[PDB]
């Protein structure tokens, strides 16, 4: 299945997804709570329970909502600024900060 897609992994994957739980929190609260509205609102949707949560475009579940656009952007962009801050391009990564120092 597939041919080495960004580190071939199945279960462990989740693990790799864990690394940075906090980051996942801020990212979430960030997306979800894109503003000062989420509490009461969340209480509303919750109170509703089973309403539709469907969009006339994809169908339902697995990507559903404008957030999608954010997924594509934040996806590439994010991963970008990410790895970027990490290494640069398949090489030199993971370390006590090691961007591009004055080396010769």
């Amino acid at each position: 299945m597939g041919k080495e897609s960004g580190w071939d992994s199945g279960r462990a994957a989740v693990a790799a997804v864990v690394g940075g739980v906090v980051a996942v929190g801020t990212v979430l609260v960030a997306l979800s709570a894109m503003g000062f509205t989420s509490v009461g609102i969340a209480a509303s949707s919750i109170a509703a329970k089973m309403m539709s949560t469907a969009a006339i475009a994809n169908g339902g579940g697995v990507a559903a909502g404008s957030l999608v656009a954010i997924l594509q952007s934040v996806g590439a962009a994010g991963l970008s600024v990410t790895s970027k801050v990490i290494g640069g391009f398949a090489g030199t990564a993971l370390g006590a900060w090691l961007g591009s120092p004055p080396s010769s």
